[PDB]
């Protein structure tokens, strides 16, 4: 029926600057929950500040050498580390900025408390909009993303549980969650993303389907740009199904990436908020415990829009189109309406593509036992 939502939030996330010009603002965090509080969806859902995770957190998947550097490095020093900064791949993606190290704290300390939660069996759903930062590797940052805390929340839920399903419906290939359980049957990494021509981060290929023990347990769906509710949705729930009833999991996590929205600075898709809010309502019909994460989004408007009406999908909560007064009220002109309308772009996923890819990942499925 309607399930029991843990929220985590600290409001100084919205206060890192990860520098001038730079498209990750995590200043959308604080629009999105200035948003649902003014809606009234606080009195629904328990609100709880996340700890600052410890480096004994961050090194249960990424190394010692990453995260001592991650802790140390800082505007001032940066000239002495010259060398790791090459070795670790932070620069111009993934600069330097104050507060760097705290950054990444608040956002795993809540996709772990969120496992922590759903494993103890305290709630049914665990909500973090400052995680989901799924391009982090074990030594490297990637695309804005310092620390994996996905990988780390899916290390906190097989304490409990076998089998683990994460979805990532980002715009991007979902490429160090992948990776990290890469050869492991325990964890199915299920990407819908768009792919080829050089389009970041370069991975995400129909073809990539695991290795070893985890052969077929690496589903990956390459799209093409302008991709629209009616053709994602025809998508979604078919291989979701599919995913459950092959793999049969007992927890769920879904990284809800908005940069796969319409009108997104950094994507080329066409989704509206009822299209992308659809996959958080498929995931729930089967009623598993569900730790819902952030991504990626640089049209904060959108991105406050989308992770505000997903937090009401997931208490079953019907909000007026209308926008509440808010703090940010001038982001949202000139509609002040919370659903956004779908461009003229061309989508080039012809619905026979769309049922090509799907009926290919449906013969690796299965595969499984
Ligand atoms: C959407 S924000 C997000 C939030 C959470 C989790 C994920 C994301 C996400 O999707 N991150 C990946 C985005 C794509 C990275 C992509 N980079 C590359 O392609 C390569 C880089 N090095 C080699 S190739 C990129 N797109 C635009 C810029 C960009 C633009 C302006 C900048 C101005 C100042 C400084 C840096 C900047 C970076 N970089
Ligand atoms: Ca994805
Ligand atoms: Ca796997
Ligand atoms: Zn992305």
């Amino acid at each position: 029926g309607k399930k029991k939502v843990c929220y985590y939030y600290d409001g100084d996330i919205g206060n890192y600057y990860y520098g001038q010009g730079h498209p990750m603002k995590p200043h959308r965090i604080r629009m999105t929950h200035n948003l649902l509080l003014n809606y009234g969806l606080y009195r629904k859902m328990e609100i709880y500040r996340p700890h600052k995770a410890t480096a004994e957190e961050m090194t249960k998947y990424h190394s010692d050498e990453y995260i001592k550097f991650l802790r140390s490095i800082r505007p001032d020093n940066m000239s002495e580390y010259s060398k790791q900064m090459q070795r670790f791949n932070v620069g111009e993606d993934c600069p330097v900025f104050d507060g760097l190290f705290e950054f990444c704290q608040l956002s795993t300390g809540g996709s772990v408390a969120g496992a922590v939660k759903l494993n103890r069996q305290q709630t049914d759903m665990a909500v973090n909009w400052a995680g989901g930062l799924h391009h982090a590797k074990k030594s490297e940052a990637s695309g804005f993303c310092y620390v994996n805390d996905i990988v780390l929340a899916i290390l906190e839920l097989l304490k409990y549980h076998q089998r683990v399903l994460y979805i990532d419906i980002d715009i991007h290939h979902g490429d160090g969650v992948e990776e990290a359980f890469y050869t492991t049957d325990r964890v199915m990494t299920v990407s819908f993303h768009k792919y080829g021509e050089y389009y970041f981060p370069g991975t995400g290929d129909l073809r990539d389907i695991g290795a070893g023990k985890g052969k077929y347990y690496a589903v990956n769906f390459p799209m093409r740009d302008g991709i629209d509710d009616e053709s994602y949705g025809q998508i979604f729930k078919p291989i979701i199904s599919k995913v459950m009833e092959m793999y049969q999991p007992s927890a769920v996590v879904l990284q809800c990436g908005a940069d796969s929205l319409s009108g997104d600075r950094l994507g080329c898709f066409n989704l509206t908020v009822k299209g992308h809010a659809k996959c958080v309502e498929v995931v729930k019909t089967f009623n598993l415990p569900l730790l819902m994460l952030g991504g990626g989004g640089y049209t904060i408007r959108n991105v406050a829009r989308c992770w505000t009406y997903e937090t009401a999908v997931a208490l079953d909560c019907e909000i007026p189109n209308e926008l509440p007064y808010n703090d940010y009220f001038e982001y949202f002109g000139p509609d002040f309406k919370l659903h956004i309308s779908p461009s003229n772009m061309t989508n080039q996923n012809t619905p026979e593509y769309m049922e090509k890819i799907k009926q290919r990942l449906f013969e690796n499925l299965r595969m499984l036992p």
